[PDB]
């Protein structure tokens, strides 16, 4: 009692309770010091605290001899809220403690036994928290214990961590917050109760510099001296001060304890504020980075209007690779507008317990750090190709590229070895005898595996017995082994995948990658659904398939640039009739001109372009001077649409971009478009200008086959060509001396030479120097040091997929691609352009249908046209049933409202909504919108005859027995994680018997009915979707880009609903097919029928769009038959495919004994699949052809299946 204070007293009561609640509070404990501590924090809360009073008993160990003492002890355990130990280590009295509180462990709010005896500690309860020098082990072991509990028990057992840090902290003040935490999260929760700087569980102050963080984390007794070293491996975490300040925050520690437990150096930064660009540029540093990869935790942009233009310049200064998690992690909607952020930061992803989570999250962040810490002559990089031998418009010349990236690799000291001669070896050396001169093509084996060795080391090798049976099956299997296909080139594994639950082939093979030839990172090309980092070269005009991919495969997804589009051109019959179209102006100066129109009109005729231009049976002599013109006019318009489509001819090599020559048709049409976000108008409006001539006039009268303006259009377009031409010239010839041509000419000789000497010089100025700063990205070779910075473990610049004419910022490519804020769109010029298309497709379904409006339109919905038009798609779907997107203050389109009838002037034309799962999976914020509108439309005050979408509820709405707003549901997707309606892999695989099969799948899995009273509940509902689709007039989609047209990909015919509308009307009427395409100045409405003639004659039949694919050899062949198998896919859901189309397929490839054999000898595999598709065609009754053209099929069918399979 000298040398320490002791009290007479056991027991602290408030002096006045005041109707304020009361806590109650029993310890027992050996140390005098927490004694009179607790009782000071009790007296401190009771003088101040206005809600809250506590009252305390309590005994010192050995004083619960006398058994007055002891029975007073088990008295005040009866009422108490909260039981507190500590060091009970006296045996006889730690049992004499138990039997007094377990019973009453039951009645007690919580319970808290800091080292004591087992016995006492199996007492601990705070909330679902139990035992399910001495003191700082159970405080270092608190931390591991978090990520085997699911998030509302690790956040109990963090209560009772935090309550523990308090207590050996001993304040006055410490305990005071133990018993106000206590009270407010286990006894009486209905009751009140740094700017930034650096974070760590374990110490109880935070830092505001970095000596002191790593000063403090060296002194640390309980970790390895490998967390020590500054070689070690260091990842930076970003969190909100919220959760720290909160004590919400366990996820946060048993991933600080994950990181640590794989020994890594962590530092967590955190912030109030929404710029976590601070933080990171000052704790993530010194000068140099201290950190080898960030991951942020707070699911947010990293500067906040969020700002990308700082936050990218932040992020390549510190140079390391981004990870986002939402903290979601640890509603459908909310989660769409969250996850896009951090993806335009240029965020990789890398995603009950926390286990799965937290250990997701770390492995991946290791495998991205050791990127950098692993040497360079070390470092083992997979890439792995899909569907070889071929049995997307990705475009890609795969064997091209893999090359270029192997010497590329071999250029910057990676093992390669034995990198072969040539594309051609290579390919020959993983598909040996790819093209079946001698023996079969047969697949390199990289490796057999033993059905010892998949089970072992893969862990859910039985989840797929289920189906594919015991090991090795009869898919990638010699009989006894499971097969890995590819070749080992050193440190380099080119892999294959032929195939794809997944068979035991497809896991032994990422097996493989992963634990046996142990990768250290695998590159994919996006041509779908472990921890090594996963990179994929996609399509710069593909941003919704790479997005899904940033979210389905933790992927990075690196852009290359389609093939310099060149213009379709004329050919054949086609040119014959350019040529006699040519002479008609000078036969007219010869009195002649009459018999000639016979003639033009006899070509047209044998072209098929009398089902896209009017044709009359009428001889010219018997027409008037107007119409012989407009016949002309007419002809003449729809030839130059074929000539002037920009479509790429060709297959891209990764790293190997175009020329300034080949890239002018492409700087062509970026000259032909309006920027008001620029500032500069579209050369060919300058042009129009200096006649005194409107751009929009022309382009419509053009459309009518006026031949005056038909011939303007072609000489301004001729003039735009030359202009251009003549920019790329100069700065071709001025070999890289003068940094900016544009700025000092020819292209104002070259629209004088063309005939326009009155252009704006002033507009015309910076309109050029636009150009060469375009031309300057479209020629940029970025694509192979975008790998590089990957592998090296450095931040990719980020940057918008999307179309490079529509919007030039999509080059350079050689970026990690990023979709765009959904609630971003649609943009006021996308709604103005959206009411346009729709004036005409309701203009064009009048005059097809004796002047009436179609009461309902079919459109579908995909992610890839909205971004690309900022949302024109979408908002054509909005003006339809008269409604306006309404963006807020911050320019957010996130509420939605009917246009008055007044405004729209006509009825609202009732819609049947089939959103791709890729539009579901980006927008379904547009989903809720779209809806709401519809809603509104048929609940409407209106007359039947004004609103159709409320005419056709009502009718539903009785038949059905349900409400007005229930019955208006007209917005459907997939169900919740499944995409497509499946027809494209029946067609692919020409497994279907009869069109009712598709139609029947189609309804099954399309009819999802989103709805914005309850987004999270997206219903199967048949009934309705089978009741809205009855009443279809039309069916409708937006072309994506000449490159992605309707027979590049099979994904529009999957959604194409025209088949099945006339199946489920009663009438049994098809429904008119229209395709909006708003890829140049001048939007075309066109039916389905001209849109598949368009491609037919731009690519399938196109010499110069087949001789392009061919000049790549083996791959060539593959894009010839994707054209030719999406267009089988149009015949089975539409029928919207003419027969000539089919005999010029046969004619130019088959019954040419040339070119087949050529095609054959280039490629079997896809040469087999053209064969297969022409008499598939035939076989199901949508082409007729002689019984001598399927006879000499049938033989070469079996010829190719002979060179393939053997005999």
């Amino acid at each position: 009692m000298f040398t320490n204070v002791k009290s007479t007293i056991r027991r602290v009561d408030p002096e006045a309770l005041n109707g304020r609640q009361l806590l109650k509070v029993v310890y027992v404990v050996l140390e005098s010091q927490y004694q009179s501590a607790l009782s000071a924090a009790v007296r401190n809360i009771n003088r101040t605290n206005s809600s809250l009073a506590i009252q305390l008993t309590g005994y010192l160990i050995e004083e619960l001899r006398d058994p007055e003492n002891y029975a007073n002890f088990k008295h005040d355990v009866s009422e108490a809220n909260l039981f507190i130990a500590s060091l009970i280590f006296i045996e006889d009295l730690a049992d004499k403690v138990v039997e007094a509180v377990t019973p009453y462990r039951d009645n007690l709010d919580a319970a808290i036994v800091f080292p004591s005896m087992p016995q006492v500690m199996r007492l601990n309860k705070m909330g679902s928290f139990s035992m399910a020098d001495a003191m700082l082990k159970l405080l270092r072991t608190l931390p591991t214990v978090l990520k085997y509990l699911p998030v509302e028990k690790a956040q109990d057992a963090r209560n009772f961590m935090l309550s523990f840090q308090y207590w050996l902290g001993g304040s006055q003040e410490n305990l005071e917050n133990f018993l106000l935490m206590l009270t407010d999260k286990y006894v009486y929760p209905d009751l009140g109760l740094p700017d930034m700087g650096i974070w760590h569980p374990l110490s109880m102050q935070m830092f505001e510099n970095v000596k002191d963080y790593l000063e403090w984390y060296n002194q640390r007794p309980d970790i390895s001296e490998d967390l020590k070293d500054p070689l070690a491996p260091c990842i930076g975490l970003i969190m909100q001060r919220t959760h720290l300040v909160t004590g919400d925050d366990a996820h946060y520690v048993g991933m600080v304890q994950e990181l640590e437990a794989m020994g890594a150096r962590v530092i967590c930064v955190f912030s109030g504020g929404l710029d976590f660009s601070k933080p990171v540029n000052e704790y993530f540093w010194d000068p140099l980075p201290i950190v080898d990869a960030v991951v942020s935790l707070t699911g947010f942009a990293l500067v906040g209007r969020q700002d990308h233009p700082r936050a990218i310049e932040s992020l390549k200064k510190l140079n390391r690779p981004y990870m986002c998690a939402l903290p979601l992690v640890f509603h459908p909607i909310q989660v769409a507008l969250q996850i896009a952020i951090p993806e335009l930061d240029g965020a990789i992803e890398p995603i009950i317990a926390l286990q799965d989570r937290l250990e997701a999250i770390a492995q991946r962040a290791m495998k991205w750090a050791n990127l950098r810490k692993k040497p360079k002559l070390d470092k083992k990089v997979a890439i792995t190709v899909f569907s070889f031998p071929p049995d997307t418009a990705a475009y890609l010349d795969v064997f091209g590229s893999i090359y270029e990236v192997m010497k590329g690799l071999q250029g910057n000291g990676y093992d390669v070895q034995d990198l072969p001669g040539s594309a051609k070896e290579l390919m020959e050396a993983v598909i040996h005898d790819a093209q079946a001169q001698y023996n079969s093509p047969e697949l390199n084996i990289a490796h057999r595996m033993s059905v010892e060795q998949y089970e072992r080391l893969t862990p859910y090798s039985v989840r797929l017995e289920e189906n594919w049976g015991k090991p090795p099956g009869h898919l990638n299997s010699d009989g006894q082994n499971l097969l890995i296909y590819g070749k080992e080139f050193g440190n380099v594994f080119i892999g294959v995948q032929p195939t794809f639950s997944p068979h035991h082939g497809f896991a032994a093979y990422y097996t493989y990658l992963n634990h046996i030839w142990k990768a250290d990172a695998v590159l994919h090309f996006g041509t779908e659904f472990g921890t090594i980092p996963n990179l994929y070269y996609y399509a710069a005009n593909n941003p919704s398939d790479a997005t899904i991919a940033k979210r389905r495969g933790y992927a990075s997804t690196i852009s290359y640039l389609t093939p310099p589009a060149e213009n379709a051109g004329l050919y054949k019959g086609l040119q014959e009739l350019n040529e006699l179209i040519g002479s008609y102006q000078t036969l007219k100066d010869s009195g002649r001109g009459i018999q000639i129109v016979n003639t033009i009109m006899d070509q047209a005729r044998i072209c098929n372009l009398d089902q896209d231009v009017n044709l009359p049976d009428i001889n010219a002599e018997e027409m008037d001077q107007g119409q012989r013109d407009t016949i002309v006019g007419s002809v003449y318009r729809k030839l130059m649409e074929i000539e002037s489509r920009l479509l790429p001819c060709g297959l891209h090599v990764i790293g190997q971009p175009p020329s300034a020559e080949e890239a002018i048709a492409t700087l062509v049409n970026i000259a032909s478009l309006d920027r008001e976000d620029e500032g500069i108008w579209a050369l060919p409006t300058l042009i129009a200008e200096s006649i005194g001539r409107n751009m929009e006039e022309i382009y419509r009268n053009s459309d009518k086959g006026i031949l005056a303006d038909v011939e303007l259009l072609q000489d301004i377009t001729l003039a735009t060509r030359a202009a251009v031409a003549a920019l790329v010239q100069e700065q071709i010839n001025a070999d890289g001396r003068v940094s900016f041509v544009s700025k000092l000419a020819p292209w104002v000789k070259s629209l004088c030479d063309s005939g326009y000497p009155n252009v704006n010089e002033e507009k015309l100025k910076p309109l050029f120097e636009y150009l060469e700063f375009c031309l300057e990205q479209v020629c940029a070779d970025n694509e192979f040091g975008g790998l590089l910075q990957a592998l090296e473990g450095e931040y990719v610049l980020p940057g918008p997929g999307g179309d490079p004419i529509r919007n030039p910022n999509v080059l350079p490519t050689g970026k990690n691609i990023h979709a765009l804020d959904p609630q971003s769109i649609p943009t006021l010029a996308a709604v103005q352009s959206a009411k346009v298309v729709v004036d005409r497709l309701l203009e064009r379904q009048r005059a097809e249908n004796g002047g009436n409006y179609p009461e309902t339109i079919a459109s579908v919905l995909w992610g890839t046209d909205n971004i690309k038009t900022y949302g024109e798609s979408l908002a054509q779907i909005m003006w339809m049933v008269g409604a306006k997107p309404v963006p807020d203050a911050l320019g957010r389109v996130n509420k939605i409202e009917l246009v008055p009838l007044e405004e729209l002037g006509r009825p609202r034309i009732d819609v049947v909504v089939n959103c791709s799962g890729v539009f579901r999976d980006l927008f379904i914020n547009q989903m809720n919108l779209l809806d709401q509108a519809v809603k509104l439309a048929a609940e409407a005050d209106e007359p039947l005859e004004m609103n159709f979408v409320r005419k056709h509820a009502l009718e539903q709405a009785e038949e059905m027995g349900i409400g007005v707003r229930e019955a208006a549901t007209r917005i459907f997707s997939n169900a919740s994680g499944s995409y497509s309606s499946n027809v494209n892999l029946a067609v692919e695989n020409s497994s279907w018997e009869d069109e009712s099969e598709l139609q029947e799948m189609y309804l099954k899995r399309k009819s999802f009915a989103f709805n914005s009273d309850n987004p999270g509940m997206m219903d199967q509902n048949r009934d309705m979707f089978e009741r809205a689709l009855k009443t279809a007039d039309a069916t409708f989609q937006n072309l994506d880009s000449s490159e992605i047209s309707l027979t590049d990909v099979s994904h529009y015919f999957d959604s194409d609903p025209t088949k099945l509308i006339s199946t489920l009307r009663d009438d049994g009427k098809a429904p008119a097919a229209y395709i909006a395409d708003t890829t140049t100045a001048n939007a075309q409405v066109r039916t389905l029928s001209e849109t598949v003639r368009l491609d037919a004659r731009t690519k399938l039949l196109n010499p110069k769009w087949y001789e392009g694919m061919l000049s790549h050899g083996y791959e060539g062949v593959r894009e010839l038959s994707k054209r030719l198998v999406n267009t089988m896919g149009w015949s089975a859901t539409a029928g919207a495919v003419d027969n000539w189309v089919y005999e010029d397929a046969n004619s130019t490839f088959i019954k040419d004994e040339e070119m087949c054999k050529r095609l054959m000898d280039l490629n079997p595999n896809s040469f087999r699949r053209m064969v297969s598709t022409l008499l598939e065609v035939n076989g199901r009754g949508y082409w007729e052809t002689s019984d001598e053209n399927l006879e000499r099929l049938q033989e070469l069918y079996q010829e190719v299946e002979d060179r393939i399979e053997g005999v």
